[PDB]
Order: C-alpha cells, then sequence, then structure tokens
RNA sequence: GGUUAAGCGACUAAGCGUACACGGUGGAUGCCCUGGCAGUCAGAGGCGAUGAAGGACGUGCUAAUCUGCGAUAAGCGUCGG
C-alpha cells in the first residue's frame, strides 16, 4: 500500500491518516460490543495508520 | 466289652517371630541431555546528554506469564536474500 500512498500529498494523507482513525474508533467500539466477528480488521487499520505515519514521517523533510 | 483309679497326652493364637509370594510407600541405581566447567583459534574491547546500564507501565482476536516491541507499540519504510 505504501507505493500507492507515496503519489498523495501530505495533505489527502492527513485526511487518510484521520479516515483510518475513524474507521480504527468504530472497529474497537463494534469489537468491545462483541458483535464485530471479523477480530482481523483492527491488524490491518492499526498498520495502514503506521504506514501512514512513517510516510509522513518520510515527507516531512527528514 | 462295662465302671472307677493311676500314668502319659495331640489339637488353641488374643497377638507375635522367621521364611517365601504378592503389594504399598519411597525415589537410589542404570541410561539421557536443550544446562554447566575448563580451555584453544579468531573477534571485539566499550555504551552514554543523538539520553546509556537497569527498570516501571503498556502493547495481541488475549485472562496471565515469558519473548519481542514502544502511543507508528509480537510492530512501519527501503534495499537484497
Amino acid at each position: 500500500k505504501a507505493k500507492e500512498l507515496r503519489e498523495k500529498s501530505v495533505e489527502e494523507l492527513n485526511t487518510e491518516l484521520l479516515n483510518l482513525l475513524r474507521e480504527q474508533f468504530n472497529l474497537r467500539m463494534q469489537a468491545a460490543s462483541g458483535q464485530l466477528q471479523q477480530s482481523h480488521l483492527l491488524k490491518q487499520v492499526r498498520r495502514d495508520v503506521a504506514r501512514v505515519k512513517t510516510l509522513l514521517n518520510e515527507k516531512a523533510g527528514a
């Protein structure tokens, strides 16, 4: 996914980041409620957030 | 054969002893090595304010401990195998 995400800019990657944070919250609410079933989506979204933050820190200037 | 008298007198085991058979307990002996000990031949001889040694807390689909890791948290990018 990093190859696709490198095309995006600092804005439109922050938007992506915030959207994955919203999705992570919603998955957390379903999971904690005990009505998620697909328990593996939490690993998927967390690693996606880590990827977006890595690309942000790369494009910051360092 | 009957009665009496005299003499002698086996068989008892509440428990115990010894022998043998079979058991219980217990964890020696034998065999074993993912642990150690002593060295040889090579390395390396340091880490730390770019925050160490060592820790607390946390981190999973996780209830706990160990291992790894640090709010990007059993992990993120890139390059090779």
